[PDB]
C-alpha cells in the first residue's frame, strides 16, 4: 500500500502503454528490431509487472528486413473496448501503421490490419459505438474515426493540435473526463528534452487549449538536472482500482558522460486529478528512483529466473531474436539443452544470425552460459555478445583452432574498429562457462573451466550507449554461434543461462 522502486519495468521497455480491463492491467512497449516484438506485460497493482507474452509472434504479423536499432517496430499503443484488446503501432521497416487484436491477451493475436492514416504513434480512443484514431502525420496531431476491425477509414483527417512547440509532438492519447477531451502528448525528444503535455477541449476536434502548467511531467528543467533519472516523456494515463490517477511513462537512467546502455525503460508516476482540474503530475513534474507514495494494494508477479534452463522445451517471452529468425536454427536436446546452429552470418552482418537473447535490466549484473561447440571447423564460434547494434558490440565466445584446440576470444566491434583483446588458448578437457560482469563504468568478462575463473579484463560501458552507437533500444545479452569454414555444421548446446542483477 506505501512505497515503489522506479523504474517499474527495467532494461530496454520504450513507449509504454497500459490499459485496464477490470482489475487487470496489460502493457506495451516498442522493440524496434527484435522478434518477437511488442512485449506485453500485466499487472495488478501497476508497480509489478509479469511478462505474459509479446503480441507480434508471427512472420506474418511482423515483417523486420534490414530492421535496426533505428526502425522496425515504434510506439504501440493497447486499448480494451467491449471485451476486445487492441495493440495499434507502426513497422517502419514495413507498411505502416496497423493493429492487431484479440480477446484472450495470452492468445495468438490477429493478422495486421493495415490503416490508411500515416504519421507514427498511433493510438485509439472509444465512445459512443465509435473508435477514434490519432497520430502524428507532419509534426500535426490528427484524428479520424476507424472500424478497427476491417481498417477502414469512416472520416476525413482533421488536425487537431501541434503541441505547445516543443520539438517533435508524437505519442498522442486521447481521454474523456469531466466533460472535456484532454489530449496528452510527449514534445522535446527522447533525450534530456523529453517532456509530457496535456491540452484540452469540449469538443473531441478541437479547438484544444494547452494546460497553462506545462508540461506536466519531465527532468529537462532546472527542477530535474540533478536527478539520476532523465528523458521522461512518452506518457499514458491510466485509472487506479481505487479511483485513483496514474501515468506510465518511458525515462532512463543516466552513466558519466551522459549515457545510457540500459535502453528507455518503463517507470510509474502518481498522478492528481481532482474534478475538473488538470492533472498534476507527482506534485512537481518530476520522478524518483524511491516512490515514496501510497499506490494500489500490492501483489508481486513472476521474474526473470536466476538460472534459466531449457528443460521444458520452450524460451519464454522474454527472448528476443534479431530481424525475423531462421527458427530451425534454435532446437531443444533431449537432454534439455539449448541447442544453436551455426550460419555464416556474423553479428555484425545487419541480418538474422543464429543469436537469441535477453534484455540487459541492470548497471551491475552478473551473466553467464555453459558452451559446448560441437561439429566445428577452424574459426567457427559461439558465445555470448553484449550487443547494441550490428556496429557495436563486445563478443566472448569459444572457437575451434587447429589440430582439435580451442581457445576463449574477446573482440570488440565498434564501427570500423574489431578489436581482438584476448585470444586464449583452452584445456582439451573441461566445460567453459562463459562470464559477462558489469557495472556502471565497465563490462568484465571472463571464463570458468575445472573450477578456476579467469579474468579476460574490462572495457567500457558508453561505447555501448544509445547516446554513442545510436538508436531506440538497450543492451541485450545473446547467446550465438557464428561459422567461418568450408561446410560447417557446426552447433553449440547451452545448458542454462544465468542472470543477476544487485
Ligand atoms: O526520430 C525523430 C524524432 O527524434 C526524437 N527524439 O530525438 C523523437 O523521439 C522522434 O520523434
Amino acid at each position: 500500500h506505501q512505497g515503489y522502486s522506479n523504474p517499474v519495468i527495467p532494461g530496454f521497455h520504450p513507449d509504454p502503454s497500459v490499459c485496464k480491463a477490470g482489475d487487470d492491467y496489460y502493457l506495451v512497449n516498442s522493440s524496434f528490431q527484435y522478434f518477437p516484438g511488442v512485449p506485453l506485460f500485466h499487472s495488478k497493482d501497476l508497480v509489478h509487472w509479469e511478462q505474459i507474452g509479446n503480441c507480434l509472434t508471427r512472420p506474418s504479423q511482423l515483417d523486420l528486413t534490414n530492421a535496426n536499432s533505428g526502425s522496425g517496430i515504434f510506439a504501440p499503443t493497447i486499448r480494451y473496448n467491449d471485451g476486445v484488446f487492441y495493440m495499434i503501432t507502426t513497422n517502419v521497416s514495413g507498411k505502416g501503421n496497423f493493429l492487431v487484436h484479440t480477446t484472450d491477451p495470452r492468445s495468438e493475436w490477429s493478422e495486421p490490419v493495415w490503416l490508411e492514416q500515416g504519421g507514427i504513434d498511433p493510438s485509439l480512443y472509444f465512445e459512443d459505438g465509435k473508435c477514434f484514431m490519432v497520430s502524428n502525420p507532419d509534426g500535426y496531431i490528427n484524428l479520424c474515426e476507424i472500424d478497427p476491425m476491417t481498417g477502414k477509414q469512416l472520416s476525413s483527417s482533421k488536425r487537431i493540435w501541434n503541441g505547445t512547440g516543443g520539438r517533435y509532438a508524437e505519442g498522442p492519447h486521447i481521454y474523456k473526463k469531466d466533460g472535456w477531451y484532454y489530449l496528452l502528448i510527449s514534445e522535446g525528444g527522447t533525450e534530456l528534452g523529453h517532456k509530457v503535455t496535456i491540452a484540452r477541449s469540449r469538443y473531441i476536434d478541437g479547438p484544444y487549449q494547452g494546460n497553462p502548467a506545462n508540461p506536466i511531467l519531465t527532468h529537462a528543467n532546472e527542477s530535474g538536472q540533478s536527478s539520476p533519472i532523465q528523458g521522461t516523456g512518452h506518457a499514458d494515463l491510466v485509472e487506479g482500482t481505487d479511483g485513483s490517477w496514474w501515468m506510465v511513462c518511458l525515462a532512463y537512467r543516466i552513466m558519466p558522460g551522459t549515457h545510457h546502455t540500459l535502453g528507455r525503460e518503463t517507470y510509474l508516476a502518481p498522478v492528481r486529478w481532482d474534478k475538473d482540474a488538470w492533472p498534476v503530475v507527482n506534485s512537481n513534474g518530476t520522478i524518483s528512483l524511491k516512490m515514496d507514495v501510497p499506490t494500489l494494494p500490492q501483489q508481486e508477479m513472476k521474474g526473470r529466473p536466476e538460472r534459466i534452463d531449457f528443460k521444458e522445451g520452450k524460451l519464454s517471452p522474454e527472448w528476443i531474436h534479431l530481424q525475423n529468425p531462421e527458427a530451425k536454427n534454435y532446437i531443444f536436446t533431449k537432454d534439455g539443452k539449448l541447442r544453436l546452429i551455426a550460419t555464416p552470418v556474423t553479428l555484425s552482418d545487419w541480418k538474422s544470425p543464429t543469436f537469441v537473447a535477453l534484455r540487459q535490466e541492470h548497471f551491475d549484473m552478473e551473466a553467464s552460459a555453459p558452451v559446448v561447440l560441437q561439429k566445428a571447423g577452424v574459426n567457427d564460434e559461439a558465445g555470448i555478445s553484449v550487443f547494441m547494434e550490428f556496429h557495436s558490440h563486445y563478443d566472448l565466445f569459444v572457437r575451434q583452432d587447429k589440430d582439435r584446440k580451442r581457445s576463449v576470444g574477446l573482440r570488440y566491434k565498434l564501427g570500423e574498429i574489431t578489436h581482438y583483446a584476448k585470444e586464449v588458448s583452452l584445456p582439451t578437457d573441461g566445460e567453459v562457462e562463459l562470464v559477462v560482469k558489469s557495472d556502471i563504468n565497465y563490462y568484465y568478462f571472463g571464463y570458468k573451466v575445472n573450477g578456476i575463473y579467469h579474468d579476460l579484463g574490462k572495457m567500457n560501458t558508453r561505447y555501448l550507449s544509445t547516446e554513442t552507437a545510436g538508436g531506440f533500444t538497450g543492451v541485450v545479452l545473446g547467446l550465438y554461434i557464428t561459422s567461418a569454414s568450408k561446410d560447417s555444421k557446426a552447433y553449440a548446446d547451452f545448458e542454462y543461462f544465468k542472470y543477476k542483477g544487485k
